RNA sequence: AUAACUCAAUUUGUAAAAAAGUUUUAGAGCUAGAAAUAGCAAGUUAAAAUAAGGCUAGUCCGUUAUCAACUUGAAAAAGUG
DNA sequence: CAATACCATTTTTTACAAATTGAGTTAT
DNA sequence: AAATGGTATTG
């Protein structure tokens, strides 16, 4: 009987039923209430609108900045304890005033000022210490006893504020010796090289390499101090080495192969290592300068202080910016006064300016203090503020953003000094060193997770004891070991074949094995005496990976005919089948441990199999290395001590896909033999490890046999096309309700298909290439958006296709090119898109860039691919031409695959609709398929609608959601009907190439009278009419302009932040909410703009008047996130105390934001807030109008538009009756009566787009902005609620087809 | 359509960390002059909170998912035209 | 009252697993 | 990254 429609989308799920005939239903439904109507005839057509659904990153954000902030406390709190009695004999009360130190003074237990408690003492102290750094600097160096207060906060300070993990080990600055490290740099490099020495050349390295500019520019300046070097060269690599930058070797020493250092990289001395053996070991000396040089400059960008002076350079840095800033502020002020006394009150005095007064009292950044007053600056005479400026160390705080290169070790470093320096006067503090170093030091590790005991979602940690954890006794308690192994394993895939037993690692020895086995097993050759091609046997197979496999990293064909068919075999020229240019496997992790253990018949050994896969394991498992380190303390006897510390280092990440048992555990009964075994013999038949799995005669196969919201939550995707999931599914539930309980002939279902970012790859992309254009042309982030820009600096400012420059200013000449055509391939992506002046260097039309262009610029899109200014498939792409370019094969591939839908989560789609659908069992054992699932690609639907004239015009309203759905149904039930053999394409469940082509190309000309066909269409091995041209565009015509359907937004409670999370000053306002229960925003300010969770219909009594006289009252009272559980728990005491009396508790309705309501003439607005209205009407515009704005906003069609330009005056008076009747925004309907008025005389076109415009002064939901041609129209926003607490509600289920509605009279 | 491998791009989810920002208080402003109001002097730092808070009391948890109305359920969800 | 203009926490690092897309080899 | 509901201020 009916057949449904469906277009899932990610805010959208449209729905149609449709009849044989492709008629949609009309039903009368009951109505619900205490209202007139009794029912209502809804036509089955409609869409549901819903908010996005959200990913959980915010959350995880939160929740982890949350745990910091709380561990941050306890670390002070740690600190404080140890503190705690010697603080009480030297001051009772300072820890109590420093947590009291918020508070107002009329609300404090105790005086003032935190540190000492008098004003002389405190105002001496900061006359002493200005800055907090000045104390731990004099802490820091000073052998004079000190207030144990002091010391307190020169602890609590370097604790709270630890800096980062980001280095492992320790540092210990030495800025001292730079000129002799680089003096001895330059020696080593002048012994190596006796041809040409470098001279020394009083050469003030100190001052160039720790100068505040970038790595490279200091490298610029080295090298410019040294005549006839260049910095691409050995020396000037070595220079960029030490520098902490990352430098390729390889043109210097006539590599093929790239060789990149980068010292910080824990690959160094492995990649060194390499490097050594290539080029030889007397380089080694140079390479250990370098990075003796490193460690002396390690930190200059931090330390700006000679380590001799103190042993706190970072504290002297901070207290040198302090006095820099000093000096140069009492200069500009005085320049100010000589030189333009007219603008100092704006500099130092207004906050509001971006001066120096709103530098230091208002809301102004560095860079916008910066920015303005260098203007000021140079035009006045100052020279050297402008240097200080562009060094970005004018004025400079202490506290600051790039504060975050500071690593812990050097706050540890203070932190310690301080310890040493102090503990000779208090005990405590020498007992107490260790504990309260670790405070700072301590880091619980990721793999170890939230310290919880049993009431975290997110933990998994295991208690090695039951102690309370702390971070001195962590190792003890915690079983980090069990732990880390959780981290990983609570992840991990488990063996779909086995499903009780966990994956291998990838890189497993046995894996490899298994991995290369499996695909040399089907490689087949000729020769020219045999007469077929052969496998290779067991022993063949031995051969070949003992010989190549265990010797070479990687096996490529040629060494296969060559080191093997030739040498062992004596074959001149051999073919081979079953592999390409090179063997996809490889035993890396051999060659790997060949190279730490150095002894291969340790690896050969059978023997040493189990051992070799528990360290392979433990290798992947682990990451930290002190565990992997006692993980291998078992095999400690089996090599030497420096093998044992290389083999720490070796570290893998993933995991494979099948068991070890799988692999070589389970045994064939008849065999006796593991799968690893056939795959290495199985005689004449080489069989496959799937071939394996599913041969009947073989007995693995047998041996393997041994919530809907949950569901889809578990599937792979964006949680907003998710939603969009479970709520198609639950239309369609209440649909089958609708009709009967009758399942659906068929199911149609379609589905719908940063600056930072591209500024990041281009940076990097440019600075790998050595390129100047960002220099040349300077880029900023928001003009990336531009998809010429962007193209134009991933192509280094090149043509892709010519090999020639492009320009800047030129860009709108040029074209964007898509690599494979766009009639072939529908992407729209920067892998698919390319910057060339003209398309026609291109080559052909029909197809990939032509040979020639491949031939000449090949190498420039390796450089692109290299530097990832362009990705591989893009590359590949780009290159086809060379393997023939696009086969025919290939164009009717992307044809079919333009309508065929290969999205696997519409296929789980498809599948979830089918497994509900169908559920019965034929006599066979075999599914009943009553109800065919068919999914269908846009194109079919947006093709039929453009060849059809059934226009789509989306800003007119949402009526188009529910319109594709319908058209879905439609097209789907017809295709299946007319081409029933299509099946197993289009519904779900279990020469020639030109031929596809055409066809697929050609599929749906059964519509058509004329491409010539007859009036009738219908199947030819039934004889059944599918289409018939005669009425059913005629009915798809009146389903289309179907006035009434039924368009419903999902009402939903408001979920996530409390409010907005600024903090605002005082102010009275009872806006204002407390940040802490005692905080008086009055007092202390607070937070502003509460989210409503939802509405609540009250009605009962206030107080009114000194007298307090009980008036009756009706009104909408938003309750708040944050009030909610306190409303839920006992709704009649929250109302009460909200001032409510008398609450009819039974007349309480509660009301989520998007709750509809009915007024006078069809006016309906939907709950915005508890203070605010959504307008809640659809404008439902005449199908001649829909079409003729579509074909005037975009030669028969244009006549049709010079004929009917009326038009435009009739779909004006439609808006405007519309307007007055549901809108009620009659200034701006002014507004938009003239300013069309002024525009009568304009072009059509543009009149048509700009009355496209027009439409969202009548557009459901959240009032908006628009502009008709130059006059802007501010939205009418309707803030108050009161004419809805006299409507009428209307409780609407997910399709809108039953509704309860409540005359809200009472 | 499925399975393993290779190369790459992407997406989702989790953990451990860092630097700012903000808000109050503390950094005795000063001479004049009744009084606003002038003139100058100043400014870089710190403490504390950073979802209100919760019981399960852990160096844990608090912003995702899910939600018509009536009847039933704890809850999922069911039962109703 | 309701018309109106302004506002909205930001940024960085490390470690990890799973899908999926889509170019290839081999197979059910 | 908008955009759209809160807020103070004005009209
Ligand atoms: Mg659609
Ligand atoms: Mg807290
Ligand atoms: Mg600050
Ligand atoms: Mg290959
Ligand atoms: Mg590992
Ligand atoms: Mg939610
Ligand atoms: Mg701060
Ligand atoms: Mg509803």
């Amino acid at each position: 009987k009916y057949s449904i429609g469906l277009d899932i989308g990610t805010n959208s799920v449209g729905w149609a039923v449709i009849t044989d005939e492709y008629k949609v239903p009309s039903k009368k439904f009951k109505v619900l209430g205490n209202t007139d109507r009794h029912s209502i005839k809804k036509n089955l057509i409609g869409a549901l609108l819903f908010d996005s659904g959200e990913t959980a990153e915010a959350t995880r954000l939160k929740r982890t900045a949350r745990r910091r902030y709380t561990r941050r406390k306890n670390r002070i709190c740690y600190l404080q304890e140890i503190f705690s009695n010697e603080m009480a004999k030297v001051d009772d009360s300072f820890f109590h005033r420093l947590e009291e130190s918020f508070l107002v003074e009329e609300d404090k237990k105790h005086e003032r000022h935190p540190i000492f408690g008098n004003i002389v003492d405190e105002v001496a102290y900061h006359e002493k210490y200005p800055t907090i750094y000045h104390l731990r600097k004099k802490l820091v160096d000073s052998t004079d006893k000190a207030d144990l207060r002091l010391i307190y906060l020169a602890l609590a300070h370097m604790i709270k504020f630890r800096g980062h993990f980001l280095i492992e080990g320790d540092l210990n600055p030495d800025n001292s010796d730079v000129d002799k490290l680089f003096i001895q740099l330059v020696q080593t490099y002048n012994q190596l090289f006796e041809e040409n020495p470098i001279n020394a050349s009083g050469v003030d390295a100190k001052a160039i390499l720790s100068a505040r500019l970038s790595k490279s520019r200091r490298l610029e300046n080295l090298i410019a101090q040294l005549p006839g070097e260049k910095k691409n060269g050995l020396f000037g690599n070595l220079i960029a080495l030490s520098l902490g930058l990352t430098p390729n070797f390889k043109s210097n020493f006539d590599l093929a192969e790239d060789a990149k250092l980068q010292l910080s990289k824990d690959t160094y001395d492995d990649d060194l290592d390499n490097l050594l053996a290539q080029i030889g070991d007397q380089y080694a000396d140079l390479f250990l300068a370098a990075k003796n040089l490193s460690d002396a400059i390690l930190l200059s960008d931090i330390l700006r202080v000679n380590t001799e002076i103190t042993k706190a350079p970072l504290s002297a840095s901070m207290i040198k910016r302090y006095d820099e800033h000093h000096q140069d502020l009492t200069l500009l002020k005085a320049l100010v006064r000589q030189q333009l006394p007219e603008k100092y009150k704006e500099i130092f005095f207004d906050q509001s300016k971006n001066g120096y007064a709103g530098y230091i009292d208002g809301g102004a950044s560095q860079e916008e203090f910066y920015k303005f007053i260098k203007p000021i600056l140079e035009k006045m005479d100052t020279e050297e503020l402008l240097v200080k400026l562009n060094r970005e160390d004018l004025l400079r705080k202490q506290r600051t953003f790039d504060n975050g290169s500071i690593p812990h070790q050097i706050h540890l470093g203070e932190l310690h000094a301080i310890l040493r320096r102090q503990e000779d006067f208090y005990p405590f503090l020498k007992d107490n060193r260790e504990k309260i170093e670790k405070i700072l030091t301590f880091r619980i590790p990721y793999y170890v997770g939230p310290l919880a005991r049993g009431n975290s979602r997110f933990a998994w940690m295991t208690r090695k004891s039951e102690e309370t954890i702390t971070p001195w006794n962590f190792e003890e308690v915690v079983d980090k070991g069990a732990s880390a192994q959780s981290f990983i394993e609570r992840m991990t895939n488990f063996d779909k074949n086995l499903p009780n037993e966990k994956v291998l690692p990838k890189h497993s020895l046995l894996y490899e094995y298994f991995t290369v086995y499996n695909e040399l097993t089907k490689v087949k050759y000729v020769t020219e005496g045999m007469r077929k091609p052969a496998f290779l046997s067991g022993e063949q197979k031995k051969a070949i990976v003992d010989l190549l496999f265990k010797t070479n990293r990687k096996v490529t064909v040629k060494q296969l005919k060559e080191d093997y068919f030739k040498k062992i075999e004596c074959f001149d020229s051999v073919e081979i089948s079953g592999v390409e240019d090179r063997f996809n496997a490889s035993l890396g992790t051999y060659h790997d441990l060949l190279k730490i253990i150095k002894d291969k018949d340790f690896l050969d050994n059978e023997e040493n199999e189990d051992i070799l896969e528990d360290i392979v394991l433990t290798l992947t498992l682990f990451e930290d290395r002190e565990m992997i380190e006692e993980r291998l303390k078992t095999y400690a006897h089996l090599f030497d001590d420096k093998v044992m510390k290389q083999l720490k280092r070796r570290r893998y990440t993933g995991w494979g896909r099948l068991s070890r048992k799988l692999i070589n555990g389970i045994r064939d009964k008849q065999s006796g033999k593991t799968i690893l075994d056939f795959l290495k013999s199985d005689g004449f038949a080489n069989r496959n490890f799937m071939q394996l799995i599913h041969d009947d005669s073989l007995t693995f196969k047998e041996d393997i046999q041994k919530s809907l919201h949950e569901h889809i939550a578990n599937l792979a995707g964006s949680p907003a096309i998710k939603k969009g999931i479970l709520q198609t599914v639950k239309v369609v539930d209440e649909l089958v309700k609708v009709m009967g309980r009758h399942k659906p002939e068929n199911i149609v279902i379609e589905m719908a298909r940063n600056s930072r970012e591209r500024m990041k790859r281009i940076e990097e992309g440019i600075k790998e290439l050595g390129s100047q254009i960002l220099k040349e042309h300077p880029v900023e982030n928001t003009q990336l958006q531009n998809e010429k820009l962007y193209l134009y600096y991933l192509q280094n400012g090149r043509d892709m296709y010519v090999d020639q420059e492009l320009d800047i200013n030129r860009l709108s000449d040029y074209d964007v090119d898509a690599i494979v055509p766009q009639s072939f391939l529908k992407d729209d992506s920067i892998d698919n898109k390319v910057l060339t002046r003209s398309d026609k260097n291109r080559g052909k039309s029909d197809n990939v860039p032509s040979e020639e262009v491949v031939k000449k610029m090949k190498n420039y899109w390796r450089q692109l691919l290299n530097a990832k200014l362009i990705t591989q498939r893009k590359f590949d792409n780009l290159t086809k031409a060379e393997r023939g370019g696009l086969s025919e094969l290939d164009k009717a591939g992307f044809i079919k695959r333009q309508l065929v839908e290969t999205r696997q989560i519409t296929k789980h789609v498809a599948q979830i609709l089918d497994s509900r659908m169908n559920t019965k069992y034929d006599e066979n054992d075999k599914l009943i398929r009553e109800v065919k699932v068919i999914t269908l690609k846009s194109k079919l639907v947006s093709d039929f609608r453009k060849d059809f004239q059934f226009y789509k015009v989306r800003e007119i309203n949402n009526y188009h959601h529910a319109h594709d759905a319908y058209l879905n149904a439609v097209v789907g039930t017809a295709l299946i009907k007319k081409y029933p053999k299509l099946e197993s394409e289009f519904v779900y469940g279990d020469g020639k190439a030109t031929a596809k082509y055409f066809f697929y190309s050609n599929i749906m000309n059964f519509f058509k009278t004329e491409i010539k066909r007859p009036l009738i269409e219908t199947n030819g091995e039934t004889g059944e009419i599918v289409w018939d041209k005669g009425r059913d565009f005629a009915t798809v015509r009146k389903v289309l302009s179907m006035p009434q359907v039924n368009i419903v937004k999902k009402t939903e409670v408001q979920t996530g932040g409390f409010s907005k999370e600024s903090i605002l000053p005082k102010r009275n306002s009872d806006k204002l909410i407390a940040r802490k229960k005692d905080w008086d925003p009055k007092k202390y300010g607070g937070f502003d703009s509460p989210t409503v969770a939802y509405s609540v219909l009250v009605v009962a009594k206030v107080e009114k008047g000194k007298s307090k006289k009980l008036k009756s009252v009706k009104e909408l009272l938003g309750i708040t996130i944050m009030e909610r559980s306190s409303f839920e728990k006992n709704p009649i005491d929250f109302l009460e105390a909200k001032g409510y009396k008398e609450v009819k508790k039974d007349l309480i309705i509660k009301l989520p934001k998007y709750s509809l309501f009915e007024l006078e003439n069809g006016r309906k607005r939907m709950l915005a807030s508890a203070g605010e209205l959504q307008k809640g009407n659809e404008l439902a515009l005449p199908s001649k109008y829909v079409n003729f704005l579509y074909l005037a906003s975009h030669e028969q069609k244009q006549l049709f538009v010079e004929q009917h330009k009326h038009y435009l005056d009739e779909i004006i008076e439609q808006i405007s009756e519309f307007s007055k009747r549901v809108i009620l925004a009659d200034a701006n309907l002014d507004k938009v009566l003239s300013a069309y008025n002024k525009h009568r005389d304009k072009p059509i076109r543009e009149q048509a787009e700009n009355i496209i415009h027009l439409f969202t002064l009548t557009n459901l939901g959240a009032p908006a902005a628009f502009k008709y041609f130059d006059t802007t129209i501010d939205r009418k926003r309707y803030t108050s609620t009161k004419e809805v607490l006299d409507a009428t509600l209307i409780h609407q289920s997910i399709t809108g087809l039953y509704e309860t509605r409540i005359d809200l009279s009472q």
